[PDB]
């Protein structure tokens, strides 16, 4: 319906982030023909921002309206940050060796438009440099050590790289609930529930109980997230759950999910309305 | 070789150091058959620690005996984070798309053992890893986030990157000397040189004609460690064998190694315990 100001103050962030990611050039002196324009290349080519989004919805809610505006260009680079990592995992997943995709977004691939070397060569530097954004970001140190722990831990080994290996491994090979659950948990939940509680540590405030929720709320909705993108799959071979489940069940299954998803959020309604209101917005978003 | 109180208790850091990294171990528990097997395996199977033992130089030098050994751990992490960096660009490096390497050192390479997918994967993880260690390291939070920046910048597309893809990139092509050292200042001088101040800024004190002074330096020794690899390489491409000669690429080596020693005598006054731990080292290196 229409928009309250706390959720149209966030919209705005949202084409201003996108803007600031439009400007954003590193300066590579080199002899080298064309790393510099291929470096951030797939960043401008991609974005729909799902993960910025769900940052600075955590962010512009909890944090008031001037003070936000103060660090305005901090919050970007971090938002940035996640933007970089989920990019490369992108650059990463398209090589030869994995999906072998030419396309992205019906834009060349950097190993179509390049050469391979080149393309794991800028996803091992994308990887890199959201630890450099986040590091130069001008908020409190112990503020900036517990995003990368987060981001790290999150994006590491012990998460989306983790459900990225069993996605590519167990490519033509049906899984079972449990693990299937798992692998979508790590390779696509993770980064989306970083991205919500890293907008909690970026605002400043301290409530663990809040850390405690979104991170859940994260992994429940980064799976809801997951399951309705493997039925926009079939209907315009994969690890999903259409072929777990089959297209009509898989169909009911994001339903209760959706449900049970908007309602945990319903009982964020007393304590945090604000928080709650740019959440709800987003969702219904991702749901239509 | 009688050791002084100093140069005898780095030794043994260094022989601890080796330890803490073959008993580091992460718990990563899936149905992946081998991924968990393949993460630290190539750091296991490594090298000299010609890094970790160059920033260690710096840190036991600069801070007092006991100071450190309350943070040792934590000490640890840090040069285990500059080794996991080192060692993914390896791993990278080793791939069928760039020098196609079955073995490194005595050892199978990831892709020979495994796959060519869980070799670019690891590569990544370890990668995101260096991070992940630096940033749960329990020293002062703006000591870690001085530490990131510098081992971003360092590692990521301003440093080693640019000159891995410019190695890759003019491999069918005659470097001149001007950009063959350009290529060896970034491939391997910058995280050479970084080492040296992240022991700087680990050690809590402040000095930046110190500072710039081992930037410096770190770039000369980073320079000369190249050729006297490239000399190695044909005693048992764009390199300075190919571009000179070896005859007059020995002579390069012995006066830049005159070079690196004699700056290096220039630290004697002002920071006696530095100069001993460095150039201890660095004889040991110009041995072999």
């Amino acid at each position: 319906s229409l928009s309250s100001p706390n959720l149209s103050f966030y919209y705005n962030e949202c084409e201003r982030f996108e803007s600031f990611l439009k400007n954003h050039h590193l300066h590579l002196e080199s002899f080298h023909p064309y790393l510099e324009k291929a470096f951030f290349e797939m960043v401008l080519n991609g974005g729909k921002r799902f993960r910025p989004k769900l940052f600075l919805a955590v962010l512009c809610a909890l944090v008031g309206q001037k003070d936000y505006s103060n660090q305005q260009t901090e919050y970007f680079k971090i938002a940035l940050s996640i933007e970089c990592l989920h990019t490369y995992s992108l650059i990463h997943d398209d090589l030869p060796c994995m999906d072998n995709a030419a396309l992205r977004r019906n834009h060349p691939t950097l190993h179509a438009k390049y050469d391979e070397t080149t393309a794991v060569l800028i996803g091992d530097a994308l990887n890199t440099y959201s630890f450099e954004l986040l590091s130069n970001a001008l908020l409190e140190s112990h503020i900036i050590v517990e995003l990368i722990k987060i981001l790290s831990a999150n994006g590491g080994i012990k998460g989306m790289i983790l459900g990225q290996a069993l996605d590519c491994y167990f490519e033509n090979t049906p899984l079972n609930l449990e693990q299937l659950t798992f692998l979508h948990e790590h390779k696509t939940a993770k980064l989306i529930s970083a991205s919500l509680i890293m907008g909690l540590v970026a605002s400043g405030i301290k409530d663990e109980e809040l850390f405690k929720w979104l991170q859940a709320f994260g992994l429940k909705m980064g799976l809801c997230f997951q399951v309705l993108d493997d039925i926009i799959d079939v209907t315009q071979a994969k690890n999903s759950f259409v072929n777990l489940l089959g297209l009509e069940r898989a169909n009911n299954y994001a339903q209760t999910l959706k449900t049970e998803v908007l309602n945990d959020l319903d009982a964020l309604k007393p304590a945090y309305p604000l928080l709650q209101e740019n959440l709800n917005a987003l969702l219904n978003t991702l749901f239509k």
